[PDB]
């Protein structure tokens, strides 16, 4: 089998991407944030504390003829940024882009943090990291991808995120018309449950490439590119007036600037992030200070190849017995 679904930015800054997902019978379509950095499929629901729901579409398991309470199971997740959600669990039929999984654990939120309440466009998350990170207790549950894997033509999914435009998530096949040149594959460590890999270095603008190992995760659920302070300082030093602001919470730059590109290495290949992709606009409405799309990972504990990096590439998440990641230009 295969599936193919369009993913759409939630706003004009590409702060996140939402993908329609069919849950239950008859189908209830919710727009979920596909997150390769986590492993829970959770949704706003008829069980979510009313005061914490603000415009989201909810899943109502009592209206699904295929929903079953997973008796005794609960879940609770805290994301690296400080957001959180928790609740109980149903199994139900879940379809993405024509690909159907029966018996998928659908984690119904009883509580969500304010960031989720405030994101009216995101009806939940669909985790695509390794199932070892799934938070359901006492019986850990599998991701949609893991459940689908044996049925898929090939044990892969691909992320093709757009810059200020829709893109695509494919399951079970590699669309050879969707990228230019060749796909370069690189080794993955699953030791922390993430799609963790090692970049071979970077360049700033037209500058020389610095060969250096940068271990990080491919995380579609993170907006920006978070890299070591050395690398980030070298980038922003090439933008007149750029500075790190502790009051704002990162690097800012004058909105009058033209940003250089940023290149990252994948083996002997190179992915170029255009300067425009690194512009996240005024820090507040009307400000002439703009927020940077490359930020320091110091304090996070891990480097994160978020949407800023991933949307410059066609990315293959290869879930074969020995997983790998593939990157191509597009």
């Amino acid at each position: 089998s295969t599936g193919s679904a369009t993913t759409t930015p939630i706003d004009s800054l590409d702060d996140a991407y939402i993908t329609p997902v069919q849950i239950g019978t008859p189908a209830q379509t919710l727009n979920l944030d596909f997150d390769t950095g986590s492993s829970d499929l959770w949704v706003f629901s008829s069980e979510t504390t009313a005061s914490e729901v603000d415009g989201q579409t909810i899943y109502t398991p009592s209206k699904s003829t295929t929903a079953k309470l997973l008796s005794g199971a609960t879940w609770s997740i805290s994301y690296g940024d400080g957001s959180s959600s928790s609740g109980d669990v149903y199994t139900d039929t879940v379809s993405v882009g024509g690909l159907t999984v029966t018996g998928q654990a659908v984690e119904s939120a009883k509580k969500v943090s304010s960031s989720f309440t405030e994101d009216s466009t995101i009806d939940g998350l669909l985790g695509l990291a390794f199932s070892t990170l799934n938070t359901v207790s006492p019986t850990q549950q599998k991701t949609f991808f893991d459940n689908a894997k044996a049925s898929l033509d090939s044990p892969v999914f691909t992320a093709d995120l757009g810059y200020h435009a829709p893109g695509t998530y494919n399951f079970g096949f590699i669309d050879t018309t969707a990228y230019t040149g060749s796909i370069t594959y690189t080794a993955v460590s699953t030791k922390q449950g993430f799609w963790e890999w090692t970049s071979t270095g970077y360049a700033v603008g037209s500058g020389t490439f610095k060969s250096t190992s940068i271990d990080g995760i491919a995380d579609t659920g993170t907006t920006l590119l978070y890299l070591p302070a050395t690398v980030v300082s070298a980038y922003w030093a090439q933008v007149s007036g750029a500075k790190s602001s502790s009051s704002v919470g990162g690097y800012v730059f004058p909105c009058s600037a033209t940003l250089p590109s940023f290149t990252f290495g994948v083996g002997s290949a190179r992915i170029v992030i255009p300067g425009d992709y690194i512009d996240f606009g005024p820090i507040s409405t009307g400000s002439s200070s703009c927020f940077g799309g490359i930020q320091s990972s110091a304090g996070i504990g891990i480097n994160i190849f978020g949407d800023v990096a991933l949307k410059a590439a066609f990315v293959v998440f290869n879930g074969a017995t020995t997983p790998t990641l593939g990157f191509a230009s597009k």
